[PDB]
């Protein structure tokens, strides 16, 4: 089974957009949203990729109680929501615990509420609003298969 | 100068959204928001109002630091946030606190930075995307003697 | 389909152990608990109930994120918690949030996961480990038809 | 052994300080505190008390974890700052948790460490420093038996 | 006096387990937690040790308020929580801030209160209970003298 | 205009004092204040700076928010509180956030509220006080003219 290590960027809950600096790997602000939003989940990158922007490839990982920022999590995926924006294509692979068996329930993306799948895109689809010149359209969740296509991808980018 | 207290409901950074039963004052869970957004300011309403649409007056207190729900704050009105919902007018009165001299350059609506104006519109105009049957329109900031008008025929409701 | 208030008294997280004094209303700091543990779920009891041991009947109630010690909530019971302590039954209703959709899925004891029944039974059974003359057993997880059939007991022995 | 109920007003580490108008029992934003401290413990006043300025008579309770505002603990007094400020005498009673067996060490003022004595002393000091026209002097560490006896009296008052 | 470095991976009232990948000083998610328990204290380990079972030595740190994880603390030893499990020997040193006048009154094990050790032994003896195949057995506390011997070792077999 | 960055090592509300071993990056506890303070704004250092004292030069950050410790912030200086120690000149730059639009009005000295830097003036002043051979004098608010200065000035002693 496909698994990784996300470093979480942004605890659930945060209105406060950080960074990683990938050269360095210091945590940075980006900004403070502009919106009165808040991350819906865990977000980070999966280490050691380059994904189909030229940037590390993004993860939301489901958690029971968020982490700190700069906390590294193996987690495996299990459905991604595409979606593009002002720089072109910034995908977001779904991810659980990797081999925690509370989440073994969860294996493709049919596994999880269209609740929580609704408001993670209503965030993506929304947080932007107010920055001028940027925006995300596309926004498209798809399954297991197509997310861990996109990781094996962006794992030989960064290879190669 | 109008003043008067406002029962804050919800600290501004919350999801959880509160109410209170004004029969026994009581705080309750009205639901937990099914949107990723956070209420911008803390939130609650004018004591012995009744507003436009039976129910009491809605009020926004900008803080330096939330308070907690139940919670009284002595606040001064300086606009409103027009505003009609699913079950009509549902106006909020931007509000900060009556007294304090830190908030003396608040006066008006123009003295409030378009940026927090924006976010708190943003919020109202979003928070309830997800539930159906739920809507609002008719977004419109207006000035404090708009305002001071709608809190006085409020007041005046309340008595009558 | 049955529902009630809970007032709950402890959010999830916490070590100190939250009352009502039931004459008054007020919040009251009964301990804090003499154990490393933290209550499992929001908890409180439900209002207007004289339980099996002449005090009101105590209510689990699942979020995703917690309320404040006072608050109540709307809930609907799934199962309970059977317990008998050192002042004789002690038992827990296991609720969610009444008319949400989001916990639709989630109608009799079977459909709670196996590691949060643990959980909760768990830190009912360690909670008072420290605190001599304080035991707890006949530890037991039954469906939410012996939850509703306590609960109307209770509501009875309340207006007898 | 003296106990009485205090009602804490405001947790450690708060920079709000929160108030109770006594006539209805509400919790009330007195103010943001000018100054960059936060209350060094849990503060309130000890409930149906009249004291040497004709206000509650206040109390710091010393805890592991701190309460909400609003909440009621059981505590026994262990000695007193005495303090006047702009509005005259406004001593505050120290005390722990009534019936915790972990404070039983704790009976007099000598029991409390200097570092946090000189804390709680340096927070009223100076909490008002930026407030024109407030101030405080005569600050003054004694003992229970002064503590008790200013208790008594002004219980009495509460009564007469 | 001996005195060390402690990297704090967990701060006291986390469910969530903090790691360290030792190879990288990376902070992990280790899991969250399957009891219902928090962390008696903050957690972590002394930087430059090798233990008795092949891993960093581990530390308990009796702090006022807690850090984040990954911070250092220069820290005196006091005493020692013996202790294996699964993987065998895995001792726990208690310790405070080293340099700090307001511990000077804790120097060996009989300094701290019985109501700590026992609520910190409690969380070892319990926190894995629901995880099958793991354990913790030979639960001891031990003083100064013990955990220093236990220090000065694990120093040299780092080195050697 | 002139940018740079700070690492904050303490957010604004902490009364733990977080500090940076230099030559490893690691977060470090210096202490615990001895008085009931709390840092009135993040508060950090400015990276590749050796300050007048042979220190790197300390900088506040303006936020809506608190970042976590080890977090850089791009920003940009309007100010700076000149100050001297036990140690000698310890002087402190106040930014805001660099490329960020909502603090566009924040450019001088002159453009932040007496209150705050009454405020943040305040905590320098007395945040030692309870430390015996500590202390601060000659506190003076300057404007951004002055800092640049001292930021350049302590740019070229970092590469000389
Ligand atoms: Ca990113
Ligand atoms: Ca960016
Ligand atoms: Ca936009
Ligand atoms: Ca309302
Ligand atoms: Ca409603
Ligand atoms: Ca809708
Ligand atoms: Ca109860
Ligand atoms: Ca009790
Ligand atoms: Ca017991
Ligand atoms: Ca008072
Ligand atoms: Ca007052
Ligand atoms: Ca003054
Ligand atoms: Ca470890
Ligand atoms: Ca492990
Ligand atoms: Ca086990
Ligand atoms: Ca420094
Ligand atoms: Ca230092
Ligand atoms: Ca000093």
């Amino acid at each position: 089974a496909m698994q990784f290590d996300v470093t979480i960027e942004i605890p659930k809950g945060q209105r406060n957009k950080y960074e990683v600096d990938h050269e360095t790997g210091r945590v940075r602000l980006d900004r403070y949203l502009y919106t009165p939003m808040a991350y819906p989940t865990d977000y980070g990158f999966i280490e050691d990729t380059l994904g189909d922007d030229g940037d590390p490839l993004d993860a939301l990982v489901l958690l029971p109680q968020p982490v700190f920022p700069g906390v590294l999590v193996a987690a495996r995926p299990v459905g991604m929501f595409r979606m593009v924006d002002e720089h072109g294509g910034d995908d977001k692979v779904l991810c659980v615990p990797a081999g925690d068996p509370r989440w073994d329930h969860v294996q493709d993306i049919g596994d999880v509420p269209a609740f929580e799948l609704d408001a993670i895109k209503h965030f993506f689809v929304h947080y932007k609003d107010l920055e001028p010149g940027k925006f995300v359209k596309a926004a498209d969740w798809v399954d297991r298969a197509e997310a861990e296509a996109e990781v094996q991808r962006s794992v030989e980018r960064f290879k190669a």
